[PDB]
């Protein structure tokens, strides 16, 4: 099935804007961890979600596309 896109909402608008301005996806991915992380606090990944790699950030934007894209 389809994997979920980045919500276009107040929580993610700055990433949409940064992306539109030329920000690299790896730099953006690093900022996602602020909220999307493991216990305690924040927004935990579901069971079975991929875990972070040794080299560089988990590539959020590779699997979770922005909406409004071409
Ligand atoms: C960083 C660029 C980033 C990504 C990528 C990302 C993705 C993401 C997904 C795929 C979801 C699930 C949406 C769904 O189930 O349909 C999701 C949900 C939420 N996020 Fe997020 N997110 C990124 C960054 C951040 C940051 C920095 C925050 C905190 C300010 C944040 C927060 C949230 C919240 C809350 C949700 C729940 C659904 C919603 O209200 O949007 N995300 N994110
Ligand atoms: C990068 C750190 C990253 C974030 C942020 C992120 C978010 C995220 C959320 C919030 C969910 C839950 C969705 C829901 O509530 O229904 C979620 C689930 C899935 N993800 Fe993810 N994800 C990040 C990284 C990655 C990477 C690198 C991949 C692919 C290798 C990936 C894929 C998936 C899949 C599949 C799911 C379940 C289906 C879905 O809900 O989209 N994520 N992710
Ligand atoms: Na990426």
């Amino acid at each position: 099935v389809r994997t979920k896109k980045v919500p276009l909402d107040t929580n993610h608008k700055r990433f949409y804007d940064a992306f539109a301005q030329g920000a690299g996806k790896l730099d953006l991915d690093r900022q996602c961890v602020e909220c999307h992380h493991e216990k305690p606090g924040g927004i935990p990944f579901p069971k079975n979600h991929p875990v972070k790699p040794a080299d560089g950030p988990m590539r959020c934007l590779f699997c979770h596309k922005f909406k409004l894209e071409h």
